[PDB]
């Protein structure tokens, strides 16, 4: 349904791909929803997911909020992808640019998301731009950290079931930034 703009195949077999589309429409096993400690769903990603999933999507998040309690910084939690093409929604609470250890916390956020996907043996995960924008990270800084974390995760987790990682972006600058950063991984 969509078109891949750039592909980076890591040495361990994972395919990282940049795509420009509605992240809520992507048929990936998991979709990442950047949120806050209270599972707020008004973000741009949250909005498109609620648009797609409607009541079902929202109920699932409301139930998760109840069971999980406040989502700590860099924490991630999963709700069933009811009402969405994605099988699961992985909610994450990224640190805010400027926090004491915001950079290492952004990397941790990403790793926590990937870990939750592997816990369910998922084969694909779609990430929107995290950290930058809402949470204040410069776009390039966020991109570098996220890719560094993903790269690090795969060379540290041998049993990983994740075969495809999508970066779903909307603006040209973000696309340009991600393709540049992605090209730096396993390029020897
Ligand atoms: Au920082």
């Amino acid at each position: 349904g969509f078109t891949v703009l750039s592909t980076k195949s890591l040495f361990l077999g994972q395919k990282l791909q940049v795509v420009q589309a509605d992240i809520a429409s992507i048929d990936s096993d998991a979709v990442v929803h950047p949120t806050n400690t209270d599972f707020y769903i008004g973000g741009e990603v949250g909005s498109t997911l609620e648009k797609k999933g409607g009541k079902e999507f929202v109920e699932a998040v409301l139930e998760l909020r109840k069971k999980n309690g406040p989502l700590e910084v860099a924490g991630a939690a999963v709700s069933a992808g009811h009402g969405l093409p994605a099988k699961f929604v992985i909610h994450c609470n990224s640190p805010v640019w400027g926090s004491d250890k915001c950079e290492e916390l952004l990397e941790k956020t990403v790793k926590n998301c990937l870990a939750l996907a592997d816990d369910r043996k998922l084969k694909s995960i779609a990430f929107p731009s995290i950290g930058s924008g809402r949470n204040g990270f410069p776009k390039q800084t966020a991109a570098q950290l996220i890719l560094k974390a993903i790269s690090s995760y795969f060379v540290s987790t041998m049993s990983s079931s994740i075969k495809t990682v999508y970066f779903v972006l909307f603006d040209s600058e973000s696309i340009g930034i991600y393709v540049q950063e992605m090209a730096k991984l396993d390029a020897n």
